[PDB]
């Protein structure tokens, strides 16, 4: 019988673009795995669930997945969704592998079922904080976060690392997700002589801040994390996005092994940027571990994930005892016009 695998993601709402990356990546991997004979001879059946980046709607999705006989979940995107959802999964025989949720808490609760193909924010903040000290040692830095455990958690990790490396911020502020007028904050930063904004949060608020800062005459460079890696950032921010910096893993679209896969996505009308191949890889890890376990039981697949190594679009993947992957670390990107004339993130 079919192996039922769910995609839990923000298919609508502010982060819909990231939902699309996750859906498209997982769907293509399922198609490719099915074409090669499925998982241990069984076809994959995909079910979708839209969390709208809202923890409450996320748990409704989790419940739907349980009811529908889901065995594996690729998702979610937001740590604030994935963390509560993973408890439902853990208590109901479901393995969850997130391609994008980076809050350390996700894999620090001793749950049997939690895995990622992405990194975590203690690693990410360490890289960013060191970068701030290395390149902007003398700058007046504002640390701003979106008041979520993800955003504030990332800002706090970065603050710790920067502080240790000799950079003391002049401002530390929280804003609410969904708020869109930042003029008062921007004015405060101007008066404080801020030239660097570290942003702990996602692309919507980031693009708004970038756009408004430029309009209000604040010359500052925004630096963020992997929450802003979408074309939509440039759509919101406009040309002001140029020079923006952010941390992210190595770009998988650039791996030689993935050239055909990337061309196939584009032939289907999708640009497989950012988390698309992280989602693809999550599916590959599940299939790989199932093959090694000789079983599609989530508990057995989880054990196998923590023992072996498996081929993926991210390169050969293996997992530590907590479910975190052993893959290349974070690097800094800068936003510049790419060969196709569009602003995007390019590794420095």
């Amino acid at each position: 019988m079919d192996v039922v695998i769910a995609v839990g993601a923000p298919l609508t709402g502010p982060n819909a673009a990231f939902g699309a990356q996750i859906q498209k990546g997982a769907e293509q991997a399922a198609k490719d795995i099915n074409a090669a004979g499925g998982i241990n001879g069984e076809q994959i059946k995909i079910v979708l669930g839209d969390d709208v980046s809202d923890p409450k709607q996320g748990i409704s999705v989790a419940n739907k997945f349980v009811a529908d006989g889901v065995k594996f979940v690729v998702g979610h995107f937001n740590s604030g969704v994935s963390i509560p959802a993973s408890e439902v999964y853990a208590e109901n025989g479901i393995l969850e592998i997130t391609p994008a949720a980076t809050n350390p808490v996700f894999t620090e609760r001793g749950l049997w079922n939690t895995f990622r193909t992405c990194g975590r924010d203690d690693q990410q903040g360490g890289i960013a904080g060191k970068y701030l000290a290395d390149h902007f040692k003398d700058a007046k830095v504002a640390i701003i976060h979106d008041k979520t455990p993800y955003g504030q958690g990332l800002a706090d990790e970065t603050k710790k690392a920067a502080n240790a490396a000799g950079v003391t911020e002049v401002m530390y502020e929280g804003v609410n997700v969904g708020d869109k007028d930042f003029s008062a904050l921007i004015s405060k930063m101007k008066e404080a002589g801020v030239s660097i904004i570290y942003w702990g949060g996602l692309h919507t608020e980031a693009g708004l801040i970038i756009r408004q800062a430029a309009d209000q005459g604040l010359k500052a460079k925004l630096v963020s994390g992997d929450g802003i890696v979408s074309n939509e950032l440039a759509s919101i921010a406009g040309d002001a996005v140029e020079g923006t910096l952010n941390t992210f893993g190595p770009d998988p679209t650039l791996r030689p092994e993935n050239k055909e896969l990337v061309e196939k996505f584009k032939a289907a009308g999708f640009n497989p940027e950012a988390y698309t191949l992280y989602s693809y890889a999550a599916m590959q890890a599940i299939a790989g571990a199932a093959k090694a376990a000789g079983s599609v039981e989530p508990e057995k697949v989880a054990e196998a994930l923590k023992k072996g190594s498996f081929p993926t679009a991210l390169g050969e993947i293996s997992f530590d005892e907590k479910g975190d992957p052993k893959l290349p670390g974070y690097v800094m990107y800068e936003w510049k016009k790419g060969p196709d004339g569009k602003f995007t993130y390019i590794q420095q």
